[PDB]
C-alpha cells in the first residue's frame, strides 16, 4: 500500500524554460557590459556544473556554494570579467522573480496531501532548498523536506532516501519516488521504493527500463498510485 509520494526537487517542479530564463538573467547581471555573450557563459557554466554534479553523485555532501563559486572563479579567469562576489545572492534574486513551476505541480501536490505523505528529496543544501520552495510558494505543500546536507550524501546514495522514509514513518515498499534524472531510479529502488521517471519530452527513452513507471506529466502519478493501491 503506497502511503507516501516523494518528489525530486527542483527537477520535477521547476520548469526547464524558467530555469533557462532565470539563469540567463543571472549571467546577464554578472556580465553587465562585458563583451561576452551571456548565453555562451551560461553554456560553459552548465558544462562545468554538470561535470561537478556528476563527480559528486553518491558521495559525501559538499556545499554547493563552494562548488559554484569555484566554477565562477574558473569562468572569470577564463574570460576576463570580474568575479561576481555576489553570485549566490544574484541567483537567489533571479530565482524568486523568474522561477516557474511546471503547470500541474500545485494541482498534483494538493491532490496527494492528506491522502498520502507528500515529500521532497533534493541534492540542494537545506537553506537553498527552503529558499527555492519559498520563492515558488510551495514550502507548506510538503509534509517532509529531505536534503543531501541532512543525510550527508548526494543521491543516489541510499541514506538520503532512507532518511526521507524515516521522516515519513513509512517503509520503502510503501513509497513512490518521482524523479527527473535517470540518481533517482536507483537510490530509491535500493530502499524498495517504486520509481517513477518524469520524462516530459520523451528524451530519456534510453533509461526508461531503470524505472518502474515513466510519465510525461505529474498528473499521471496519482493515477499510478491509485492503481497500485
Amino acid at each position: 500500500m503506497i502511503r507516501a509520494v516523494f518528489f525530486d526537487s527542483p527537477g520535477t517542479l521547476n520548469s526547464v524554460e524558467g530555469h533557462a530564463k532565470m539563469h540567463l538573467k543571472i549571467m546577464e547581471e554578472v556580465l553587465g557590459d562585458y563583451p561576452l555573450n551571456p548565453k555562451t557563459l551560461l553554456d560553459e557554466y552548465n558544462k562545468l556544473t554538470r561535470e561537478a554534479f556528476s563527480n559528486y553523485a553518491g558521495k559525501p555532501y559538499r556545499g554547493l556554494r563552494d562548488i559554484l563559486e569555484e566554477v565562477m572563479r574558473k569562468l572569470a579567469e577564463k574570460y576576463g570579467f570580474k568575479y561576481p562576489e555576489n553570485f549566490w545572492e544574484i541567483s537567489l534574486r533571479m530565482s524568486q522573480r523568474y522561477g516557474e513551476l511546471y503547470p500541474e505541480v500545485v494541482e498534483v501536490l494538493k491532490s496527494l496531501k492528506g491522502k498520502y505523505h507528500v515529500g521532497m528529496i533534493t541534492d540542494s543544501g537545506t537553506e537553498q532548498a527552503m529558499a527555492f520552495l519559498d520563492a515558488l510558494g510551495i514550502k507548506d505543500l510538503f509534509d517532509s523536506i529531505t536534503t543531501s546536507e541532512e543525510a550527508g550524501f548526494f543521491k543516489p546514495h541510499p541514506r538520503i532516501f532512507e532518511l526521507a522514509l524515516k521522516k515519513a514513518g513509512v517503509k520503502g515498499e510503501e513509497a513512490v519516488y518521482v524523479g527527473d534524472n535517470p540518481k533517482d531510479a536507483g537510490g530509491s529502488k535500493n530502499l524498495g521504493m517504486t520509481s517513477i521517471l518524469l520524462d516530459r519530452k520523451g528524451e530519456k527513452r534510453e533509461f526508461w527500463d531503470k524505472a518502474d513507471f515513466i510519465v510525461s506529466d505529474l498528473r499521471e502519478v496519482i493515477k499510478i498510485v491509485d492503481e497500485l493501491n
